[PDB]
């Protein structure tokens, strides 16, 4: 029982590591998106 | 954060340079070109 117990916490952490870096992945994609957005403000700044 | 302001503020700089010297730009031709009435101005008094 202890070792069934302790095989289905292994597999569950075992996916929550690729939960995990799948939030991972989209919260970089939102951040390098960002930047630009950031650059085109200066940018609208200056031309202001 | 800081990065971004301080990237704003010397582009923002940057251009007022450019604007300076455009207005220097005006300035000096209106002068330069003030100077032809004072020379005609003295003419027209000497010829009185």
């Amino acid at each position: 029982a202890i070792a069934d117990s302790l095989r289905s916490q292994a597999n569950t952490l075992g996916q929550a590591i690729s939960n995990g870096n799948d939030a991972l992945g989209i919260l970089q994609t939102a951040d390098k998106a960002m930047d630009e957005q950031l650059k085109i403000l200066d940018t609208i700044k200056t031309k202001a």
